[PDB]
């Protein structure tokens, strides 16, 4: 199974930015509150406006992440010296496009700008995670980290910002995004654990957790309100996710049968391989219409599980003569969560660079 073809991964589009005319409001504030020449900080203002145009049209590569993190950190450093939040003195309109409707949504709130950047940091991480072939140890590790970082950005957004600046960043949609991203992170780790040939029981538990994360996403996708908001995106996500629930349930029970093999529980081995085959047959049904990438992974896995089942049953029928337990007596596999949303510290100097606005007060 370490050589199974990789399943495709879902990634999220980045949001499109509108205007954020911060320069006039910063100049008035410096004049009326610091008493200094309003244009003594034009080079700091020039650095920020350049950084914004770079961020709102960011390159879709790993370097793009540092650009977004730079701009996000510098917005924090600006907010801590110039009050531009909701209701505050120097607040100006911030406009971005809500991604599911295409409608412009404006708020006079610098935290809306921060939120949309953080959203795009999560989305870019999801795209970089989904781009790798995931065939090397380092590519599997890096993809896993990108999906955890994506989860981290959407989780931070959900926890630290006035909920619902727009409906693409509502708490329930962000939670769907987190659970999908963690499910994809855990899938990357499952692939890595099979390459590393970890203990069969641990691999089963890792796979069971992939199922658990994808069940959380699937339940959220079945919410009619979310289906309505996402439109055909909900159909495309749900088809892949529901298929993967049965696929990784098959992979889990395959590895429970390998544990039984190792323990010389040869009737239990047959039962788990039979259950794995039943779960895989449902996944193949649910995969109708999916791309060849999905079919190639399922075809490969059917060869593995079908061959293991036929030989386990032959061995048991002609050698071991052990009783085969009913499938509904098998101990369920408890997922092993080995991923988490990974930090967004917006003001870590190692990532923000020098504070553009250090020479303010």
């Amino acid at each position: 199974m370490e050589a199974v073809p990789r399943m495709p991964m879902i990634w999220l589009d980045l949001k499109e930015a509108g205007d954020f005319h911060f320069q006039p409001a910063v100049k008035k504030f410096v004049l009326k509150n610091y008493g200094e020449n309003p244009e003594a900080y034009n080079e700091e203002l020039k650095k920020l406006e350049l950084l914004r145009q770079n961020a709102v049209r960011v390159p879709r590569d790993f370097e793009g992440c540092s650009v977004l993190r730079k701009y996000l950190g510098q917005l924090h450093y600006l907010q801590s010296r110039v009050p531009m939040g909701s209701g505050q003195e120097a607040a100006v309109p911030v406009t971005w496009t809500e991604i599911f409707s295409g409608k412009s949504v404006a708020h006079e709130d610098i935290k809306y700008e921060q939120a949309c950047i953080l959203y795009n940091l999560g989305a870019l991480h999801s795209m970089l995670g989904a781009m790798d072939k995931r065939v090397s140890e380092e590519g599997m590790k890096v993809s896993c980290t990108h999906f955890q970082c994506a989860a981290g950005a959407f989780a931070y957004l959900r926890e630290h910002f006035p909920q619902a600046y727009s409906v693409d960043m509502s708490r329930q949609i962000l939670t769907l995004n987190v659970n999908l991203m963690l499910g994809q992170a855990q899938e990357c780790l499952l692939e890595k654990s099979m390459l590393d040939n970890r203990k069969s029981f641990l691999v089963a538990r890792i796979s069971a957790q992939v199922v658990d994360y994808y069940k959380e996403a699937c339940r959220a996708l079945e919410n009619p309100d979310t289906a309505s908001l996402l439109g055909r995106i909900q159909k495309d996500w749900k088809k892949l996710v529901q298929m993967k629930i049965y696929y990784f349930a098959a992979v889990a029970h395959l590895h429970m049968g390998k544990q039984a093999e190792e323990q010389q529980k040869f009737g239990e081995r047959v039962a788990y391989f039979q259950s794995a085959l039943d779960k895989l047959n449902e996944a193949i049904k649910l995969a109708k219409g999916q791309p060849d990438t999905v079919q190639d992974a399922l075809r490969f896995t059917m060869d593995v599980i079908g061959g293991k089942y036929n030989s386990a049953k032959k061995d048991n029928d002609f050698i071991y003569h052990e009783a085969v337990p009913a499938l509904d007596t098998l101990q369920p596999v408890k997922g092993a969560p080995l991923v988490k949303p990974l930090p967004v510290n917006p003001t870590d100097p190692a990532v923000t660079g020098p504070d553009i606005f250090a020479k303010l007060v």
